[PDB]
Formats: C-alpha cells, sequence, structure tokens
C-alpha cells in the first residue's frame, strides 16, 4: 500500500506550490506523524518535514506542512529553481510501520 | 495587501485537492480566524470553513482545513463535479477587519 500522491504540481518562482498526501484514519488521519522528504534525481532525499509540521534543524520556514481530515498537505514557498524535485509524504501507521505516498514531481515556473 | 492564494489548483475525480492561503502574522499566522468560501461563477457562494478548521452545519466531512505559520490550507477530498469552482480564504486581521484571499479556480479532471 500507498498513501496518495498527485503525479505533479507547480508553482512559480518566487511562489508557492502545495502538495496533498492522502490516506486514511489508520495512518495520517490517526496520528500526528507525518513527514516529507526532498529528493532531486540521482540524489539522496532529504527530511523536509516530520510530526505534521516540524522543520528540521536547517530546514527553513518556507517549507510548510499541516493537516487535516485523512491528508496531509506540505507547502513549498519563496520558490526556487532547486525546489524542482520529487516530494514523499510517509505517515505511521501502527506498531512500527510507515506508510509512504508514491511522489509528486514539481516543476518551478 | 490581499492575502495570497494561487490562482488554480486540480484533483481527480474521487481523489483530493489541496489550496493554500498565504498572510502574515497579522492575520492569517496570527489568530485562528481562517475561513473558506466556495463559489461556482455567477452563483452565491457557500460557507465551507471557519475558525480554520470548523465545518458549518450541512458541510460534508470531506472538506477539512488547517494551518502552519503564515500558511492556511483547505483540502476537498472525494472531489466531484460540483467541486469545480472558486475558493476563497479570508483571515481576522484586528479590529472588526476581515482581509479575503484573491480567489483559487479548482478544477476536476
Amino acid at each position: 500500500s500507498a498513501l496518495t500522491q498527485p503525479p505533479s504540481a507547480s508553482g512559480s518562482l518566487g511562489q508557492s506550490v502545495t502538495i496533498s498526501c492522502t490516506g486514511t484514519s489508520s495512518d495520517v488521519g490517526g496520528y500526528n506523524y507525518v513527514s516529507w522528504y526532498q529528493q532531486h534525481a540521482g540524489k539522496a532525499p532529504k527530511v523536509i518535514i516530520y510530526e505534521v509540521n516540524k522543520r528540521p534543524s536547517g530546514v527553513p520556514d518556507r517549507f510548510s506542512g499541516s493537516k487535516s481530515g485523512n491528508t496531509a498537505s506540505l507547502t513549498v514557498s519563496g520558490l526556487q529553481a532547486e525546489d524542482e524535485a520529487d516530494y514523499y509524504c510517509s505517515s505511521y501507521e501502527g506498531s512500527d510501520n510507515f506508510v509512504f505516498g508514491t511522489g509528486t514531481k514539481v516543476t518551478v515556473l
């Protein structure tokens, strides 16, 4: 299984893009343990958000996470060309288990 | 001066879309008084969310709201053809004042 993410999203340089991540009451809707990751092609993933809305040290405030219902979202503001990347979500889902989304490719226009 | 909203968003039938509403610490980021409105052009608006995440009586559970920092988000899940519409946000901004966004047009594919 997988969390549902749109294939694609886009926003303007300097503006924002928002990505959704839809699960169920047993994952996204059940806990406050949603993370987001950014990956450029061929590069290492990077954690952007954890615990729904927390940014790791060194991740700036232009990355914001939220959730409501069974859907989490990530908004990337102040868009830079280097924000063109794949973005994935994950959620805790009970036990010691996590489920991931299928990734959204962002284009920066 | 308006709240910033993307001019467009889209999602697939039966799935989800999330749209954003970005203000400042004096409005969206200052209070828990974000509302969302749906309007099919030419027709009367309807309130979908108030107080960030509250649904008026008669609004289905599949519309949900959230915020983090200066950014509020509305998710429409289980998208239906009737969800193609303009969606506006507003926030309190002190005194007896409310400020609105410019609206996002959602398409349902």
